[PDB]
Order: C-alpha cells, then structure tokens, then sequence
C-alpha cells in the first residue's frame, strides 16, 4: 500500500491477471465489501484485501522462447482461465528487450516470475503472469481504428436501426436492474464480445443479493457454461464510500483494455442511479487540479473516449475492442438534466426505452423515433460484404415507412381515419407489419430471443418485397381488404419463430404468387 505522491498520486492501480474472470469486486478491485476511501485531485487510501489470489495455482503454457526479441503486449504465454476464456500473458506496455529466461510448461502461482527481458541498456526486467496498471491511464495501443465492425447483439432493432460498432459508444436509459425491460441482459449475454465487464452500479435493495446468486446461475447462452466464466463484475452498493464508486468506472474499463490488449472483443456495460451530483456546490472558488463547473462534462468525455476498436501493442498485428454500453437514470426522470445532457453530447448511440411502448407491450421498448445510432454509415459496409448487399438500402426503406407511419398517425388522431385513401391506409398495414413482425422480438422465446444477421435481412426482405407488391396491387385496383387478408401475412407475422432462414426466404415467392392470384381474380 501508501508509496504515495504529488500529482494525481497515490500510485491508484488494478492488477490484471489470471482470477480477473468470475471475479465480484468493487470500485478499487477488492475482492468483496465495505472500506471507506476519500477522493482527491491528489491522493487517496485504503487497507486489506487481495485482488488477485496468490494461492491458486495456474496452467502456463509457453509461446515464446529464450532468444526472442519482444515488445510491450507481445504474447508470452497462454493461460486456460476458465472453460470460456484463454487468458493471455503479455509483456507490460514500456518492457522491451531479448528474452533470457521463460518458465517451462507447467503449474504456477501468480507470484512466480514465469520469464525475464534483458531490455536494449542490459536492465533484466522479472515478468509475471499479472501486471498492474493505474487506472486513470488509457492503457496504449499502436492505433484507434475507425468505427467499422458492428458489434451484433442479435436484437433487429438495434443492429438494423441503431447498430453499435464495435469499440462505439451508447447509452440507454435507466437502471440495469430494471425490471420494466430485458435488452441491458439480451445485450450482456448475446454481443460478439467474448468478455463483459458489467458495473452493476445504482445498487440498493435487492440489486446487490439477487445480482449475487443468480449470476453463477447464469448461463452463457453461447456456450451452455456459465456466463461468469466470461465475465467481471464490478459491485457499486450504497453502503461503499462514494470515491470506490466513482472510481469503478476506471477500473472496469482498464480490466477491459486489458482484455482488448489480448485481442479481444470486450463489453463493458456500467450502470447508474439517481441523484449523485448534489454534492456540487463556471465558478470555483478554491479549485487546484479540478476547475469545476461542467468539469465533470469533459471528464466524462474523457472516460467515453477510452472505448475503441485498436491495433493493439505487440508485435503481431493484433485487433481487439472496448464497446460502451452506459445506463443513463436522471434525478427526476426528466432526461433534461445533467446526467443525460453530458451523456447525450459524447454517445454516438442512444437506445431510448420508453415507458409507452413498455406500457403497451412492444418489445423490445425501443422508441424508434428517439433513438440513433452515428455508426449506420461506419458498419454498412460489412453489412454489404458480408451478409446482404442492400442492408442500408433495406433499412432506409423500413425506417422511411416508419416515419411515414407516425406522420400519418399524427393526421388520424385530428381528422380520424374514415378519409383515408386506399394508399395510405396500405402504407399502415405495411408499416403495421414492420412493428410486429420485425421490430418486436421475443426475448423469452427460443428461437426469438437471437436473431443471426442472416436471418434479419431474410425478414426484412420478406417484408420489404410485401411492401412493393402491396403498392403495386392497389396501383391496380385491388382492394386492401383482399391484402389484408392474404394468407401469407399470417406466414409473414411467424417468421421470427422459424430457425430455418430458408423457410423464411420462401415467403417472398410465396407472397410473389399469391399476390399474382389477385392480380388475376381482380383481372388488375
Ligand atoms: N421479448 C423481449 N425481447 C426483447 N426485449 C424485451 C422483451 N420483453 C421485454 N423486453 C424489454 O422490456 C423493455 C421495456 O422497457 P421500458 O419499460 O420502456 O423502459 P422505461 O420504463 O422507460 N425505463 P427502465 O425500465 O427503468 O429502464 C424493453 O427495453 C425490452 O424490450
């Protein structure tokens, strides 16, 4: 402990190694509860508690040899961490030089001094199969590179409508612990991440014990295993000093560029609660390292700022990610205040929950009038490459009809419906089917509760080929009571039900005939 100094001091570090994986910590790493820290624009302290055990021992396999030239984040070993997760040692950012001595195969606690680089001055630096790190230090890499990957959740609306990249930022609203919603955990558990690390902050009540034993229980869906086995969660209860829990975000997202650091995908998910800024109190008065109005703004921009998708160190070209997923819950819940506001500037993708849609059962509860995604332009490519060529056409398509839609909605709540055109009235029985057999999803069924790419733009292509002909039948002067009553819709509204995406490509043939049936019937 104590070693401490000027500056940002204090030396305020986490330790990143084997037992990072099933962990339950809090703000500062200590592996369970209770110890009261006071926070600076200078130091802080603690006590007792070990983050990482020096008593397990651990299988290390060795992937270099006496003689190699290594860099920071070159790869010396691998580590079977859990029955998920291969953890990979690395040589600290800063140590380069020839390694004159690696530990054979074999068992070995944490502790143990597994290799040693004779840097280019002659130094022998001791590695380990841990390092420490300040937290309050992005962890370096060689490059951020550009949004581009979409990071797939598996959940139609967010990855056709508001896609997040993978290294992006977004925030959505509210509690994780919400109980009004199920997407903070459909996103958890299905994301391309192969780690989460997941700040169940905002803890009070059940939040903390029912969060504890369920966890464990929890399966990763992917895998059968448990979801643990891939995760770190960082504990923020309301009996923790308020310096451990402001702190945790710092943590989380240093335990996360570490696992980046290996090439890894990694989720970090942070949660929130009401009322933390009334302890404020431009204007400062007595500042020194803290000139503080919206200080705190860009400070937050700042922690924002350390999700990417980077060319990590090391001497392979290596990829890996931190995508943010931050819960936003205002004092009020009037989403006007600061909290959201300072939020709002630096994600580039809100997914707006909405009690409305809750209230009426759309599920997902994604308002798709108030939520966006900056990252439609960054992932469209990979979309046209590799899953379909016309993704953003498609979208673009459906989101016009949605917005259609609820202009038209607008007009019919003044002036009601019996006016309607045969037109429009088409255009809501389209935009009708897009919400229920396209925007719903079902998280609690089997099938439902992931849905592949693949399987996405099968389903809006079905949709989108029933829009044309729909237009193109009362272009013709088929009725839409003879639409409306198609067979094929009831197909069309079961489709997310089906696993088989060639069944559901069938549709489109299948809505083509009979839409020629009517064509024929009505002599249009
Ligand atoms: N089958 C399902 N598939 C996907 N999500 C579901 C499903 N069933 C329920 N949900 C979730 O239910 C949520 C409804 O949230 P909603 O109640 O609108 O949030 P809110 O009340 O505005 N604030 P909060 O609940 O505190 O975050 C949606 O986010 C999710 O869809």
């Amino acid at each position: 402990p104590g070693e401490p100094v000027v500056g940002t001091g204090a030396s305020l570090s986490v330790e990143l190694g084997p037992r990072l994986l099933t962990s339950i910590y809090d703000g500062i790493q200590r592996p369970l509860e209770v110890i009261r820290e006071k926070t600076g624009d200078f130091i802080a302290r603690g006590v007792t508690a070990p983050a990482l055990p020096r008593d397990k021992k651990w299988h290390f396999i060795p992937k270099a040899k006496v003689g190699d030239k290594v860099v920071g984040g070159d790869i010396i070993g691998e580590v079977p961490e859990t029955s998920i997760i291969v953890h990979k040692i690395m040589v600290p950012p800063g140590i380069e030089g020839e390694i004159v001595e690696i530990a054979e195969e074999g068992d070995y606690t944490i502790e143990e001094v597994i290799a040693k680089v004779k840097t280019p001055s002659g130094e022998i630096k001791e590695l380990k199969m841990y390092q420490r790190w300040p937290v309050r230090v992005k962890r370096p890499y060689k490059e951020k590179l550009p949004p581009e990957v979409p990071l797939i959740t598996g959940q139609r609306v967010i990855d056709t409508f508001f896609p997040q990249a993978k290294g992006g930022t977004a925030a959505i609203p509210g509690p994780f612990g919400s109980g009004k919603t199920v997407t903070q955990h459909q996103l958890a558990k299905w994301s391309d991440a192969q780690v989460v690390i997941y700040i169940g902050c905002g803890e009070r009540g059940n939040e903390m014990t029912d969060v504890l034993e369920e966890f464990p229980k929890l399966k990763d869906p992917k895998t059968g295993k448990p979801l643990m086995e891939r995760t770190v969660l960082i504990a923020n209860t309301s009996n923790m000093p308020v310096a451990a829990r402001e702190a945790s975000i710092y943590t989380g997202i240093t335990i996360a560029e570490y696992f980046r650091d290996m090439g890894y995908d990694v989720a970090l998910m942070a949660d929130s609660t009401s009322r933390w800024a009334e302890a404020l109190r431009r204007l400062e008065e007595m500042p020194g390292e803290e000139g503080y109005p919206a200080y705190l703004a860009s400070k937050l921009a700042e922690f924002y700022e350390r999700a990417g998708r980077v060319v990590t160190l090391g001497s392979d070209y290596r990829v890996g990610s931190v995508s943010v997923i931050g819960a936003v819950s205002p004092p009020g819940g009037d989403f006007s205040e600061p909290v959201v506001q300072n939020t709002l500037r630096v994600v580039k993708v809100f997914w707006a929950l909405d009690a409305d849609l809750a209230r009426r059962r759309h599920f997902p509860a994604i308002n798709w009038l108030t939520s966006y995604s900056l990252y439609v332009d960054a992932v469209k490519d990979w979309w046209h490459k590799n899953i379909d060529p016309e993704w953003k056409a498609m979208r673009d398509k459906a989101m016009a009809l949605l917005q259609k839609e609820s202009e038209l909605q607008e007009i019919v709540r003044i002036v009601g419906p019996d006016a309607l055109p045969e037109r429009e009235r088409a255009i809501l029985l389209v935009a009708r089917m897009l919400r229920e057999d396209y925007l719903q999803q079902d998280a609690f069924d089997e099938v439902d509760t992931y849905c592949p790419p693949e399987k996405q733009v099968t389903m809006m292509r079905v949709l989108l080929n029933f829009y044309d002909k729909t237009m193109e039948a009362i272009n013709r002067g088929v009725p839409l009571e003879e639409i409306a009553k198609l067979p094929v819709r009831e197909e069309i509204g079961r489709m997310k039900f089906e696993r088989d995406v060639s069944k559901i490509r069938s549709l489109i043939d299948k809505t083509n005939e009979q839409f020629e049936e009517l064509f024929k019937k009505y002599g249009a």
